[PDB]
């Protein structure tokens, strides 16, 4: 009826399966966790200054955004209202992101992001 028809192959969809992400912990401000691209729409119309979208994340984390570097390439970028701490004890967070094009096409999935525990300096707070 539906399920059996390949339904993916006669629309569009995003290149580089979702998602992963993964940095040394909140040590680097404003760098990218991971990259993922979009399929070149037959219409190839340009898209609006911050491409679509954060629906959705798994609480308590605060420090991520969308860049959308060019055309249809785009990453998530660390460290944004608020820094991520690994002794506050959550490691991973799956965020809910939605994507639309100028001609109308929709995607939900689903992006993790891994915290990794980040040596201090030698020197610092005696
Ligand atoms: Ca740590
Ligand atoms: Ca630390
Ligand atoms: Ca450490």
């Amino acid at each position: 009826m539906a399920s059996d028809y390949k339904d993916d192959d006669d629309k569009l969809h995003l290149i580089l399966l979702p998602a992963t992400g993964n940095v040394a912990e909140n040590s680097p401000p404003g760098t990218s966790v991971h990259k993922f691209s979009v399929k070149l729409s037959a219409s190839l119309s340009p898209v609006i200054p911050g491409f679509p979208q954060i629906v959705n994340s798994n609480p308590l984390t605060e420090a991520f955004r969308v860049n959308w570097l060019s055309g249809t390439y785009f990453e998530v970028v660390t460290t944004g209202m608020e820094q991520l701490d690994f002794e506050t004890g959550p490691n991973i967070f799956d965020l809910q992101i939605y994507v639309k094009d100028e001609v109308g096409v929709t995607d939900l999935q689903v992006l993790t992001v891994q915290v990794t525990d980040v040596n201090e300096p030698p020197g610092g707070t005696k």
